[PDB]
RNA sequence: AUGGGCCC
RNA sequence: GGGCCCA
């Protein structure tokens, strides 16, 4: 985005924190080029000539403004995508009752009961349960007041900046490249769900290449689906963006909301309005306050859906800006936020597409090696989606989601106090797909101390999940 | 944190 | 309810 104003106020928002990630019995064994991100400015692991607060916000490098010609072309692409999207989902996009938007609906999880409540409730130390009844699907007086102030479109708010406590590659840990989370107030989240939840749930249950969205998918079973689909194309591309989320420009964001969430598609008028409040945002960070124009907040309801939509639109816009006759089935793609796979029988030149993405302030680079240039001729067994490869399971013939061994080692090397056993069982469902030998090697540091699920027990579970028959 | 999926 | 992983 674009930082337009930075001011210091007395009302402090404390987030400091040491890490909650302790090394495991495996860190002494795997020695991963990974560690927890730095969360204090006096971290000994930091480089010389690095400040946390400067690198934290160093992603906001400007809000790319668009020409009339480019704005109108984005609007056609947004309309054309919306058209395909709504024809597959239906136009059954009526608002959610308060109850619905809390407890969820078929294909939309229930709101989180005990996650951060956001501002200004965080400064009053009032937990999320203090404001909403998550059993009965009703809201307290403070939320109904904001709710009525959202219908009337007067509602203001500030985002709360959290430093993300997670494992990062040491190169980035040392560079102070800690990722940030932007917590919106819990009433904003509820109202957004009211406005676009019925859309969101329908997105989820219809995930696939057809709507170009993997949000709602389950890699274990859905890998076979995605695999076979992309298998039948002459060209496949693993495209990386660089800070996809922050680089969404006002114009693109705004135009996307105007074309996708139209009342003619059955959306409440305030659907467009609620989503547009994400464009110009106030972020709170200890003493400082940052007014930003552009970019997506990570923490808004429907963040992944918005990113995926925008992604689907970016590819169309970029291709149409370079070629002629390009229509939705000139190509195929699936995305989950920034993460994307594109395919086509045509020989598209992504290298030439670079500057077209650049007009939306997006920088595309090949995922593959970061090799000098986008190449042609790649297949699905060459690419990565959601940190998983597409590999053929040697004994069911089905595609399986395989994670890089180095990644799995990193994961297994750190855990929060008293969460190790639990975590080992979870990670096991991810590691099974690496094969018996590699499954054994990965968990061997934990032998004799924790319960390790057998390879066999988890392969058998997977086979049933992917196909009830074989 | 938003969410998705999964695990108990 | 508590956890994990991915974006
Ligand atoms: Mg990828």
């Amino acid at each position: 985005g674009l930082i337009v104003d930075t001011r210091d106020v007395e009302e402090r928002v404390h987030v400091m924190r040491k890490t909650k990630l302790a090394p495991t019995v495996a860190h002494g064994v795997f020695n991963p080029e990974f560690g927890p991100a730095a969360l204090s400015n006096k971290d000994p692991r930091l480089n010389e000539g690095v400040v946390l607060d400067e690198v934290i916000f160093s992603k906001h490098k400007g809000d790319t403004k668009m020409s009339a010609e480019d704005k109108a072309l984005f609007r056609r692409c947004a309309a054309d995508y919306a058209s395909r999207l709504h024809s597959v989902l239906g136009t059954a996009n009526a608002p959610l009752s308060i109850y619905e938007a809390i407890k969820g609906v078929d294909g939309l999880d229930a709101m989180e009961p005990d996650t951060a409540p956001g501002l200004p409730w965080a400064l009053q130390g009032k937990r999320r349960g203090a404001l909403i009844d998550f059993e009965n699907g009703t809201v307290g007086p403070e939320v109904e007041a904001a709710l009525k102030l959202m219908e009337k479109r007067e509602y203001k708010f500030a985002c709360q900046t959290f430093l993300k406590d997670e494992i990062r590659p040491m190169e980035k840990v040392r560079a102070g490249k800690t990722r940030i989370v932007d917590v919106l107030p819990v009433e904003h989240i509820l109202y957004t769900r009211m406005m676009i939840g019925r859309f969101c749930a329908q997105m989820h249950s219809n995930n696939g290449p057809q709507i170009g969205s993997a949000v709602g998918c389950n890699p274990d079973v859905d890998w076979q689906r995605f695999g076979t689909h992309f298998a039948q194309y002459r060209n496949v591309w693993d495209v990386d963006y660089s800070a996809f989320d922050a680089n969404h420009c006002s114009d693109a964001m705004n135009i996307m909301f105007e074309e996708v969430f139209r009342t003619e598609f059955g959306f409440h008028p305030n659907a467009e309005w609620i989503l547009k409040t994400l464009v110009n945002t106030e972020h709170a960070y200890e003493n400082k306050r940052i007014t930003v124009e552009g970019g997506m907040p990570s923490g808004c309801s429907a963040t992944s859906i918005i990113n995926t939509i925008l992604n689907n639109i970016y590819v169309l816009y970029a291709l149409r800006r370079h070629y002629e006759g390009v229509e939705l089935d000139t190509y195929t793609m699936i995305s989950y936020g920034d993460d994307i796979v594109v395919a086509s029988d045509y020989d598209l030149d992504f290298e030439a597409l670079k500057p077209h993405f650049k007009s939306l302030g997006q920088t595309i680079t090949p995922a593959d090696k970061s090799d000098k240039g986008f190449v042609l001729g790649h297949s699905i067994t060459d690419v990565t989606f959601l940190k998983r490869h597409f590999h053929m399971d040697y004994g069911t013939g089905f595609y399986k989601p395989v994670m890089a061994s180095k990644t799995l080692e990193a994961i297994l090397s750190f855990a929060r106090r008293g969460t190790i056993q639990e975590k080992l069982i979870s990670v096991a469902g991810l590691a099974v797909h690496s094969g018996p030998d590699e499954y054994r090697r990965l968990f061997e540091p934990f032998q004799g101390l924790f319960e390790i699920p057998s390879y066999r027990s988890l392969y058998l579970r997977w086979v049933n999940a992917v196909c009830g028959d074989a």
